[PDB]
């Protein structure tokens, strides 16, 4: 609606009695009915706005200010992009920031603003790992996800089912280490325990805002009130060191030519590799996998042909970058994946001065200093912008639907805008993009169809083969 029918109006919402309210509002946030999703929903009813003040986890002890106003639609949230108007420091992962120790004493790029010279250095030297491991990307994916996929079909042959997750979480960082390093991980000291050494060391950073599913009288004492000892993890922490200093010889090396001491190097790299392209390839892939089995044989059959028929008439037999292009249904398959459910769900920035941004309805003011917070499930979910928001549509970004792609924001800013020194969009962006569609490639160039079954986890999606139909033999 036109702007000038938004009137300007105060912010509803309030903080409650300091240290006591942040509490209680935390419990509602773990414990309540309905999850996070009705903490933020509850609200939005309550207050009739899309826009709110509100507490947020992990509250007390962990961190020293809860206080943010919650934005939930689409026409608000996009501020969070604006480094002009955001500062984007420590927030990383909110309201607080893990110590430093869990990451060799160094602020890894991940929490440096876009106004610190090591952003733009750290972000560079990633850019450099991403280019230098692009020839590797298709022909290591391939061979990563085929032995996975001959595992998953001889379990399920032998037992009935397969679950996805744990042999998957292997494969992701088997794959990473053969791509970014060409290095395969299982035949370091290392084995295939990557995934636990990295579940465990994530977990010291992010339990005062993790969910395990433990019972409240367990896990708020243990988890969401004070922060766990590094100096417990440090062993954990240095076999992954050991492994990065080896392989990454490369991008350490480019680091020093960027100015970067090849210690902070290795830690930003086991970071970058660890923490956001594992943990997000870990929720991603299931995720992608439900969606599409859910889809049915009839979205199957349409995929297996677009791909295969891509690969031989494009590709020449291979799978190709140019192939890949000519797949429209299979880009917007993986699209539609990010659009219903991001792999990365909260987004933080604080107010950098006095400034309005507006809701579908009203115009808000907000002051310097402001922590601002978007949910960006809901805002990716915005019937102004999607129709059948909460359906998972197969097609939705084909044709005219592309023009859409400017709402899709899992990599923190717009599908269509690039990752710069100069934002704080994801420095993966593309890559992920590319692996993705590989995974739902790799998927229909060796099955015409597949059934699965899913369960309750914490952490994402447990998802589970209960068929698979080979495309020959
Ligand atoms: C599908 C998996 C991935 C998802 C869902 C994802 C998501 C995100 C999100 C939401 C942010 C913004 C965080 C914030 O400031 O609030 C981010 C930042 C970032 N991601 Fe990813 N990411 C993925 C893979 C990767 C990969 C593979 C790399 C590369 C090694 C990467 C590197 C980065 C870096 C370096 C930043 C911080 C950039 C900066 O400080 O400007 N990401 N990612």
């Amino acid at each position: 609606m036109d702007p000038s029918s938004k009137p300007l109006r105060e912010i509803p919402g309030s903080y409650g009695i300091p240290f006591f309210q942040p509490i209680k509002d935390r419990l509602e946030y773990f414990y309540g009915t309905g999850g996070r999703d009705e903490y933020f929903r509850s609200r939005m009813q309550k207050y009739q706005s899309t826009v709110f003040r509100a507490n947020m986890p992990p509250g007390p002890f962990v961190s020293s200010n809860p206080k943010v106003i919650v934005l939930l639609d689409a026409k608000s949230f996009p501020i969070l992009f604006d480094v002009s108007k955001v500062e984007k420091k420590d927030l990383f992962t909110g309201t607080y920031m893990p110590s430093t120790k869990l990451t060799g004493g160094y602020r890894v790029l991940s929490y440096l603003d876009p106004s610190e010279p090591r952003h733009a250095q750290l972000k560079n030297l990633l850019f450099f790992m991403l280019k230098n491991s692009s020839n590797r990307v298709i022909p290591q994916f391939e061979t990563t996800y085929t032995e996975l996929f001959e595992g998953l079909e001889a379990e399920l042959a032998k037992n009935g089912k397969a679950a996805f997750n744990d042999v998957g979480e292997q494969a992701a960082f088997r794959f990473l280490g053969r791509a970014y390093f060409n290095s395969n991980p299982e035949e370091t000291k290392l084995g295939t325990s990557a995934p636990t050494l990295i579940s465990s060391w994530v977990l010291f950073n992010l339990a005062p805002t993790l969910d395990l599913g433990l019972p409240w009288f367990l896990q708020e004492p243990l988890l969401h009130t004070f922060r766990l000892p590094a100096f417990l993890i440090k062993s954990t922490y240095n076999k992954l060191y050991d492994y990065f200093q080896s392989v990454a010889t490369p991008v350490m090396e480019q680091a020093e030519k960027l100015g970067v001491p090849k210690d902070e190097a290795v830690h930003n790299i086991l970071f970058a590799v660890c923490f956001n392209t594992f943990g997000g390839v870990k929720i991603l892939f299931p995720n992608t996998l439900k969606w599409i089995g859910l889809a049915g044989e009839n979205l199957h059959t349409q995929l297996a042909e677009e791909i295969r028929g891509a690969i031989k008439s494009y590709g020449d037999g291979n799978v190709t970058l140019e192939a890949i292009e000519q797949m429209p249904l299979t880009k917007s398959v993986v699209y539609e994946s990010l659009r219903i459910e991001p792999p990365v769900p909260p987004q933080y920035g604080k107010a950098k001065s006095n400034f309005t941004i507006e809701s579908h309805d009203a115009t808000f003011e907000v002051k310097k200093g402001e922590m601002l917070f978007g949910y960006q499930p809901f805002a990716t979910k915005d019937p102004k912008v999607f129709d059948r928001p909460e359906e998972y549509v197969p097609d939705r970004f084909v044709g005219d639907g592309e023009a859409l792609l400017k709402y899709v924001w899992w990599s923190n800013g717009p599908e269509t805008e690039s990752p710069t020194v100069e934002n704080k969009q994801c420095a993966g962006k593309d890559f992920v993009v590319l692996i993705t569609r590989l995974f739902v490639i790799e998927l229909f160039r060796r099955y015409d169809s597949f059934e699965i079954e899913l369960g309750e986890s914490p952490l994402g999606a447990a998802v589970t083969l209960t068929f698979l139909k080979r495309a020959s033999i």
